[PDB]
């Protein structure tokens, strides 16, 4: 019954055979060591007490499992994190996201215009993958005119960043990073000249302590914004949707109900958990939960796994819009908590109002597909979705 399992390998999380390892981890080994030795907390309590723990589950060893750490606020611990946290936090105030609502809202009704008069489209590829992309986009100064070159360099600079670079992917990979550099300091360089009120003009402008953020740091925190708020945002639309259809009752409830909303986006969160770990690296050798860990090595955070822990969550199989209390990780928890958690449940929030008010009678294309995952170790959630609807006119 134990699974035989490389957490490091992409098609693990791809496989359908996770939650059913999780479940044998949570029952039987909370902190679990992979065929590999590869040690993961898989409990709720677990995830919690090692983020409760930055000195001696760090993050400036880096939060992939083989890579080295990166200067981004992610890969450092307080209180120089608090620092760079502080300064990158000031584009992400209640206010500042609140204010994007506007845009948003034009965006979704703008993308399913696009598909509305088909009758069919790929959920993924025409709703939640454009989204995310195009509101992360707009703050960094991408022109819509620049949304097709962006859309390659965030393709790409999620496979620089990731485990392995192939021989034949090193070049694009690369100039897909320096591409990146070269846009973002020109927007920079555009924005200490003339400010706007977009967020680089906010990253350019912000200071704490007498501090500022220097060029090298705004390229490097603009990325970690980019990579860490697009396909994460995608994956929980795509996914949370995948369960409103396939539990019906649960869409009726919310097209009946809009002030059930919030409760769905917090469901659709913690079911699609799209970063399904972060490491943390030991600072000393230390008893944890029954299992010895030693200095140096890495752990992984399997927030996927303590988002089905039935220590925490009744019935957590069960998908509930209305599930109460609802305190999953799919944001983490602690120092490191998901800075842009507010903007991301807002993009949900009103692309999913949006899809219920405007394709009302959407259906998946066939409720016996086992829909594609992405094959990764890190971010993964569904590659495509097709899905049926009444034609209906645009709004344009
Ligand atoms: C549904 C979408 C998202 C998910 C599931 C998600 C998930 C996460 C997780 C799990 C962490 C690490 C927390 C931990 O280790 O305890 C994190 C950190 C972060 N996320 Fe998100 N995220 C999402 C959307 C976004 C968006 C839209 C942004 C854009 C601002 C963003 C920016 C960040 C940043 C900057 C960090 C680092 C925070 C720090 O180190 O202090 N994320 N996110």
């Amino acid at each position: 019954i134990k699974p035989d399992v490389d957490l490091t390998d992409g098609n693990f999380y791809a496989s359908r055979q996770a939650r059913e390892a999780y479940r044998w981890m949570r029952a039987n080994q909370p902190v679990f060591r992979d065929r590999n030795g590869l040690a993961a907390a898989s409990t709720y309590q677990a995830v919690i007490d090692a983020e409760r723990q930055p000195e001696l589950f760090s993050n400036a060893g880096g939060i992939r499992p083989d890579q080295d750490a990166l200067p981004m606020m992610i890969d450092m611990d307080d209180p120089a994190h608090l620092l760079r946290r502080k300064l990158v936090n000031a584009g992400f105030t209640r206010k500042r996201v609140k204010d994007k609502e506007r845009s948003i809202a034009q965006l979704c009704d703008t993308l399913i215009d696009a598909v509305c008069e088909r009758g069919e489209c790929d959920f993924v590829r025409d709703l939640a993958a454009p989204l995310p992309m195009a509101v992360i986009g707009d703050m960094l100064g991408v022109l819509p005119e620049q949304r097709e070159m962006f859309l390659r360099w965030s393709d790409d600079l999620v496979t620089f960043l990731s485990s392995h670079v192939s021989q034949e992917d090193f070049q694009v990979t690369i100039d897909a990073f320096a591409a990146y550099n070269d846009f973002t300091r020109a927007t920079i360089a555009a924005r200490r000249a003339e400010p706007t009120d977009d967020l680089v003009s906010v990253l350019v402008s912000s200071e704490v302590d007498g501090e500022r953020l220097s060029d090298d740091e705004l390229v490097m925190e603009t990325l970690l914004i980019l990579i860490g708020g697009d396909e994460t945002t995608r994956h929980t639309l795509s996914g949370g949707s995948e369960q409103l259809l396939r539990n019906r009752d649960q869409w009726d409830l919310l097209q009946s109900d809009r002030e059930l909303l919030p409760g769905a986006i917090e469901e659709m969160l913690r079911w699609t958990a799209p970063v399904k770990n972060m490491c943390r690296m030991l600072t000393a050798d230390t008893e944890f939960h029954g299992t010895a860990l030693s200095e140096g090595e890495k752990i992984m955070l399997l927030f996927e796994s303590a988002n089905f822990d039935e220590a925490v969550f009744t019935d957590p199989e069960k998908f509930d819009i209305q599930r109460n209390p609802n305190s999953h990780l799919a944001f983490g928890f602690g120092t490191h908590f998901c800075m842009g958690n507010q903007l991301a449940r807002l993009e949900l929030s009103l692309m999913t109002a949006r899809v219920v008010q405007r394709l009302p009678d959407l259906r998946l294309a066939d409720q016996d597909s086992r829909l594609p995952l992405r094959p990764a170790n890190f971010v993964s959630g569904l590659e495509s979705m097709p899905v049926v609807f009444t034609p209906s006119r645009p709004l344009s």
